[PDB]
């Protein structure tokens, strides 16, 4: 249902590459697919996601980079050791804000 959701839009962006901060100055790509995770605990983890539970029962579009960011953020070695974690954490938020802000804004 609202799971069954989230389950369905990660799965179509499986393999998308979305861009993160890099631990140098760069963009790095990753996707859930590198998360090296079955779908039920990637859609279990992105159920913590501020907004997640909320767009997903409208069927509205999902952040999924910021999704992916967090569950990286929260599971992934790799992603870590790759990443500029705290700037990670600022693009989650920034996401989340861009995101709640559409679900009040005009249309």
């Amino acid at each position: 249902d609202i799971e069954g959701e989230v389950a369905h839009q990660v799965a179509e962006s499986f393999s998308k590459k979305y861009k993160f901060p890099s631990r140098s100055s760069g963009i790095f790509l990753w996707n859930f697919e590198q998360l090296k995770m079955n779908l039920d605990d990637i859609v279990k983890a992105a159920m913590n996601v501020p907004g997640v539970e909320r767009i997903a029962e409208k069927g509205g579009k999902l952040p999924l980079r910021c999704i992916l960011g967090f569950v990286a953020l929260d599971s992934s070695k790799r992603f870590r050791l790759l990443a500029d974690n705290d700037k990670v954490a600022r693009l989650i938020q920034e996401d989340i804000n861009s995101y709640m802000a559409r679900l009040e804004e005009a249309e």
